[PDB]
């Protein structure tokens, strides 16, 4: 999987996801910094907050590059806060829009890049899908996003093989973790991007070190360490 | 099929298509004035013009009522000019979003409710799909929407069993034909609705007689007969 | 929802599902004895057991009537034991093949016609989907099909508003419950059909009364009541 | 696109398409001999002839690798004659099962790997989709498969940039053309495979030269240049 998020002045979904020369559209078939999986063709999702702060989501189980509707409509959807993703799944896992990030609890949008043993996670009746990312999202939402660092550090200890890159947003804040996969940040005059990988060659891109939490709010960017055992 | 169009002040796709008590969402499974087909569950589409006049379209091969993405996003999509439809197809016909109205030539959005023998229509290399409505749309676009009434009269004489209800828009105009199926008009304070059937029980709804052309601009509604 | 099952000498999926004049194909848009939902256009599924006893499944999130692939291929798929369904879901529920019956635990195929409050069911890590029927299937599989009648009575007391029509098969047995919806049986010389409603007007169809269990094995059809509350 | 065909003793769709270590399933995300397109994730199809000679088809607009239904059912579908394909399309082209090979006229199954300018082909009302492969399939069916070589030779001159790899079958015959893309043949004891590329490293695989017709029946493989 690859994901991208925006917090700042209104930006179109197309401008963030489709239009950049190495953005999510390109990453669906030719990602640059992806160690696990060749591509991200098992679905996609784009979530945003409208003027009234309502979380809205377009999700699909198809390759992003072939979605003519999104290509047509995305330029007309603008938001101060966006989380989008393209999905990669091991052969045999369920293909369904409910399994594509971003997940939502109504307040937060959330994407997971990685893998986790569902056996170490609590059972839940609140997940959007059966896929590991949805079970993990349910746990994260249950604990609260203010506790994201704790949740990820804990799950990372329960499953030493897990990769736990989270990217989340609530309309006025971004949260992310690096735990076994990539993330970069771009600070623009008008807002902040977090992305699995840079969507162009802007010299402003900087890479987030592994095992960190990123917290973006009030024009501040915090990159702070997570607990390791 | 059932379709609906809006021309007026900015209106959300949800407000036009999903929210009314008997609007297109409800018509996908329980239409009230549909003589042909039980439902409209073979796909859907919603086209609109953005602030720069660009025609944009969301189309699907699935039942409208089940599309969680559209239900979530439609309230955030607002436009002065919308054409939307829900598709019904006889069993065996191809199911694919390219076959769902509205069709487009970049300037005009167009929906067809009815049936026409592709055998009487010209062959084309410009259709979006193989289905009869797409072949008919290609013809209509080729003749130009200013000739819509004449084109429909022509096709109607070529295929006396054809039903040829067209609903089209270019961002500042609506055009529609009645030819064998239903159409109604609602004049609101802020714009005009044209629809296969009323989306509620507003007393302002009036029915368009069969074999007529409807022309809407700047909330002016002109209804004229088609050629005999 | 409507479902149908077969146990006997081999019959093709088309023969059971598509070809009868009032079979599952027709029921996807024009059911005859369906009190809840106008139609069954939210997906479909056909499960069968092959010659080696392996459970195989074709599932979809599309209306059965439009599925050109199934219409083409179904006549070539023959089995001694079949469970098939067409899905109907209330607006807003997840549309995905994993949510379409039949569900499977590898030994049993299972379809549910009705609805149940997921809040009264146990949490599980074994569900195929988040839909209520999948959570219910997980419970049924966990309790064992030999306890089906008792499990359904129990759930029926936990949720007095639930409808709990189950149809299940393991290659050599059918099991079914009536709990708020319809079921009929047809005894042919070559096997037994159980179905939500008759797929034709054969006078041989018999209706199963509500709140009963049906057990088909060794060419015997045994119908028994369920527990009192 | 990549395609594969079988003519011989009954073989399951899974055995031909899913199970080989470098078969169509793998080619959907990691083809080995494909110059055009990185993958074949824009749909798939598997056509076969049943015991009574009826042509049947399963087609999809999704990536082959993710189709749980096909993975489950394919081992139970056996046939003496199969044509299957995975589709690749440039970004923006219609995604729809009607556009996925194999196409059919009821007698013949047909797959096209390549590209052709629809502008040089006759208009048609008989195509299954609007995509160039479907327009070409319509022309080929119209002319008749007994004329496949002549039709492909003609279209290849009408459009000197066209790539026109056809793989077709009627239950008792395979026909194929090489015209700008790859094709290999494997002769097994129980039948013949034709494929865009070898599905394993069997030493029996041999490559068909470009601009040739391949005609398979009665376990004879006749390879001739196109006239
Ligand atoms: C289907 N295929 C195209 C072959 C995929 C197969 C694949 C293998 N590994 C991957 S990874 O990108 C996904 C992997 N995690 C998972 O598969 C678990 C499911 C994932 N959380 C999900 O959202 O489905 C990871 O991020 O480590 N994809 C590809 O190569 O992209
Ligand atoms: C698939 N099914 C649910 C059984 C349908 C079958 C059906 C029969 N007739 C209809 S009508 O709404 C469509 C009919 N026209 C066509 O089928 C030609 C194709 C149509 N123009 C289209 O856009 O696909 C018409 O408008 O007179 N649907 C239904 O009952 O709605
Ligand atoms: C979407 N729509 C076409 C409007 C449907 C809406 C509807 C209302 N009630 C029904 S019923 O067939 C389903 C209802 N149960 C549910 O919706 C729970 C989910 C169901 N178990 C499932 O498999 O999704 C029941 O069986 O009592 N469908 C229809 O009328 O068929
Ligand atoms: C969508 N994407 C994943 C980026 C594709 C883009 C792509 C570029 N070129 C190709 S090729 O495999 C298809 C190309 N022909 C066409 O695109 C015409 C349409 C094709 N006949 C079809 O059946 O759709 C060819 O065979 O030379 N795919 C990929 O890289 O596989």
């Amino acid at each position: 999987a690859r994901h991208v998020a925006w917090l700042g002045a209104p930006r179109s979904l197309a401008d963030l996801v489709l239009d950049p020369p190495q953005g999510l559209l390109v990453q669906s078939y030719a990602p640059r910094r992806q160690k696990h999986g060749l591509m991200n063709a098992d679905g996609w999702g784009a979530g945003f907050f409208d003027d009234d702060g309502v979380a809205r989501r377009w999700r699909s189980d198809k390759p992003l590059w072939g979605d003519a509707s999104f290509a047509s409509v995305a330029p007309a959807l603008r938001s101060r806060c966006v989380v989008a993703a393209v999905r990669s799944a091991t052969i045999g896992m369920p293909i369904e829009p409910s399994a594509s990030a971003p997940f939502s609890d109504g307040q937060w949008l959330l994407s997971h890049n990685g893998l986790v043993d569902r056996g170490v996670l609590p059972l839940t009746g609140a997940a959007e899908s059966t896929v590991d990312s949805a079970i993990l999202a349910a746990l994260i939402f249950s604990r609260g996003l203010d506790a994201l660092g704790a949740t990820i550090a804990e799950v990372g200890e329960l499953d030493p093989n897990a990769r736990l890159n989270i990217l989340a947003a609530n309309g006025s804040r971004l949260l992310a973790t690096t735990w076994g996969d990539t993330l970069s940040v771009l600070r623009r005059p008008d807002g902040v991007v977090l992305a699995s990988e840079p969507y162009d060659d802007d010299p402003g891109w900087s890479d987030i070190p592994d095992r960190h939490l990123v917290d973006v709010r009030d024009a501040h960017v915090v990159v702070t360490p997570l607990l390791e055992h």
